[PDB]
């Protein structure tokens, strides 16, 4: 398997834009649909308004109690149900960067609750993380998030309960590209 | 700048090869010299036998004490006396891979004590970390050491700890290649 995954801004893929929200910092442009690929894209179809790509990885923060309790109720991506997704992008300061790993930790968990908050969203809400900071992209994050309709509220909700974070206190650039399953 | 760098063995480079020492795994084919660039490269060059790749990257384990005693130690890189370096490609196993990251920082300083053992030796070794299991790379790591000839002997003390280790029980590929500088 391959590890790594692009979103192509453009006229063709598999999923509707219903609407991007430029939430914070500069934004996406608008385009008609998201194709996603797994797999590297040196070279995007010029019809493309933009592509971000980032790779899976391995766990950064979760101890082992967390990731069984998320084992315990995690959806699989690719629901029949699972209609509605959300492509969110997500830029963090130097200053999250350059502080070690006890000091995110305590940000993430002790302080923001990140996975405990999540988990409440289990099992209507499914889920991929990608990483690219490491790719030199204009992102730190691709976070990928899909669920049926009856989940709409809940999720909004989840975006309520992370951005008045202390962790996203560090985020400097964020964008919501709502989608629809073709 | 330029968070890849690209060790290349053949013919040309800044580093001449003394030897390569095959510890662990299949090992890496003898060349004259490693060639070593801060950007990619797209391919093997035509009369080089390997190219090893990686990027610069975040902490994932070093606390905050620990990053203040090493950064207030570790000797820059390109000392005008620190003309023998050993680069030194690692791969851990889909064991390690899968561990939650309380398990893995557990082992790597609670048992280990990687950070503080090498702090023991790093006034007089500089050290670069490399980071490629994320590009699907056929190692996980590249490290590299550079010092005086003065600090052989202390070095080969360091890798008899570190192979001893905890840690490396979950080491299954490694290789070291032994270089002086031209
Ligand atoms: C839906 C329920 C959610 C759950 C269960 C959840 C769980 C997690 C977990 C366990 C991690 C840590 C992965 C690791 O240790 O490497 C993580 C990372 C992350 N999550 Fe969530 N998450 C949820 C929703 C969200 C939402 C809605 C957003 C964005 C608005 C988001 C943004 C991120 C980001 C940016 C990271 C990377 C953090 C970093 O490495 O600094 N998550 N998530
Ligand atoms: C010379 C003194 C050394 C010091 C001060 C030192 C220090 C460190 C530190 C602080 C990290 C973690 C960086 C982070 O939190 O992301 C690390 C990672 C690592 N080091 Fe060392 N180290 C030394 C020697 C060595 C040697 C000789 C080897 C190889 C034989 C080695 C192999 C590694 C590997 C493979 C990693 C990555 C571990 C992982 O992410 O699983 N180190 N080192």
């Amino acid at each position: 398997p391959n590890n790594r995954y692009s979103f192509i801004g453009g006229r063709t893929g598999q999923w509707q834009v219903v609407k991007i929200r430029n939430v914070l910092g500069p934004g996406l442009q608008l385009v008609e649909k998201v194709n996603i690929l797994n797999g590297a894209v040196a070279e995007i179809p010029l019809d493309s308004a933009w592509r971000l790509q980032g790779f899976a990885s391995n766990i950064r923060y979760a101890i082992r109690t967390e990731l069984e309790a998320l084992q315990a109720v995690v959806p699989m991506l690719n629901r029949a149900e699972a209609i509605l997704a959300v492509l969110i992008p997500i830029k963090k300061s130097a200053q999250w960067w350059e502080m070690a790993q006890d000091e995110r930790r305590d940000i993430f968990e002790r302080e923001s609750h990140h996975t405990a908050v999540g988990l409440e969203y289990l099992p209507g809400v499914a889920r991929r993380l990608l990483h690219c900071r490491d790719l030199g992209e204009e992102f730190d994050f691709l976070t990928w998030f899909e669920f049926a309709p009856e989940h709409s509220s809940a999720f909004n909700e989840l975006l309520l309960r992370m951005r008045a974070s202390k962790e996203w206190e560090y985020v400097e650039r964020e964008v919501e590209v709502w989608l629809k399953r073709l």
